[PDB]
């Protein structure tokens, strides 16, 4: 069947990394930067396997957060994708059960950025939408990411994460921006 | 002879763990709290091994930073201990380089904490001390850290990394003071 593995960025292959930035890049319809691969590297990656072939994939990146004030582990989900003619079998839903072990043995909170759409799958594994506000830093300074808020979901390993409270984010780059649409 | 493995927390076993704990413990001469541990978590753990026996480790913990206005992706490198017994054997040193291989596979930069006799064994194998500035977060907003300035070493993985620049660190907690000393 697919077999799954768990293995860290210093862990892969050459051979599977190009095929984790082959199976990115696809499954991603063309848009997927060097960017966006560097932002993937660097923690867990959860994969799935048909024999010897990359098929599924999700990234688990450490983060350092604030909850109000006071300082929050986080593991961050990120790249979720399963190759197309592999789709609506459960990998996807097994890459996050997979996940949420990781985060359960290693971090406080875990978080990921959804679409409304993208979210079912989450919420089918325990994830819930962040209610609080949510902060970044702009030069130096944070300041509120409206953009971001109801697009952010959270799942609880350390029982006491209020969702109603105020994250604050460490840096991360990658232009932010408040839309305004008419 | 001494075997290298390197895992990532959740890949150790309960029991890998619990060594894992006694050795820090035992390592750090009782000085090493349950938020010492925690802090110690989420990244990747190299362990040295004799047969079956935990011997030494260190701890490389992925931060997100900023270098002037620009992100920076960080190994911060943590936890370093050898069994008493098993010192000055050059065990030490192996953890360090292949904690620089994790980095340079994962990071733009290494970064640790080292005391004025500790930075030897680092400097033996490339690290340099920072020279610029260093920020942490006190109350949501960014204040010189002073008192850790001198204490910081660095390892480049990317090659344009300016060690005068000023290094905008993620939260992490752990009370931050300046010390005075008459
Ligand atoms: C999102 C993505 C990873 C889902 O992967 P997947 O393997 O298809 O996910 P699953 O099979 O676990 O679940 C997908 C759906 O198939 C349905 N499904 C799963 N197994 C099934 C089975 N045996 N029979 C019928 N339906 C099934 C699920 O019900 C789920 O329901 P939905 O139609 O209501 O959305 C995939 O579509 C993808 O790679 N998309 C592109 C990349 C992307 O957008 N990633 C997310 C970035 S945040
Ligand atoms: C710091 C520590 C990890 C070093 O481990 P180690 O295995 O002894 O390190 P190494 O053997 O690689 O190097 C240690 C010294 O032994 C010397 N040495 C190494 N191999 C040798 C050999 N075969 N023969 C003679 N000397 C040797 C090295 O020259 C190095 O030089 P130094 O005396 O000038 O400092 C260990 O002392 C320790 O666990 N200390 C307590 C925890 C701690 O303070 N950790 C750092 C937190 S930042």
């Amino acid at each position: 069947g697919i077999e799954y593995r768990s293995l860290h960025t210093s862990q892969l292959t050459l051979s599977e990394k190009e095929a984790l930035y082959d199976l990115l890049i696809e499954g991603f319809e063309g848009d997927f930067s060097h960017d966006d691969f560097a932002h993937t590297l660097g923690g867990m990656h959860v994969m799935a396997f048909d024999q010897q072939k990359l098929v599924g994939h999700v990234a688990i990146i450490q983060r350092h957060m604030a909850l109000d004030n006071t300082p929050i582990s986080v593991g961050y989900v990120e790249a979720m994708v399963v190759e197309q003619s592999y789709r609506r079998q459960g990998i996807g839903r097994q890459l996050m059960l997979q996940t949420n072990k990781i985060i359960a043995s290693c971090y406080q909170l875990g978080l990921l950025s959804a679409s409304d759409d993208g979210q079912k799958l989450y919420h089918s594994v325990g994830w819930q939408i962040w209610k609080g506000k949510l902060f970044e830093l702009k030069q130096g300074s944070y300041i509120r990411s409206i953009e971001e808020e109801g697009g952010v979901m959270g799942w609880k390993a350390d029982g006491e994460v209020d969702f109603t409270a105020s994250l604050y984010c460490d840096f991360r780059g990658g232009d932010q921006w408040l839309e305004h649409h008419h």
